[PDB]
């Protein structure tokens, strides 16, 4: 039988991070 | 022959979260 | 023909979040 395939293509990049901590209390 | 490729990669990491907010002001 | 290949590579880190909401006043 054949050798392997090549490689798959590069996934998508992540989604943004979320918003940070909210602020310390005044 | 060789194989057809592999499949796509996976999604990438969620990006790390922002920074702390402000603080609230002194009033 | 042979096997499938191996699977491609993870994708990039997503860029980072934005500042949190201000704190209470």
């Amino acid at each position: 039988p054949g050798p392997p395939g090549p490689p798959g293509e590069k996934g998508d990049r992540g989604f943004p991070g979320p918003p940070g901590p909210p602020g310390p209390p005044g």
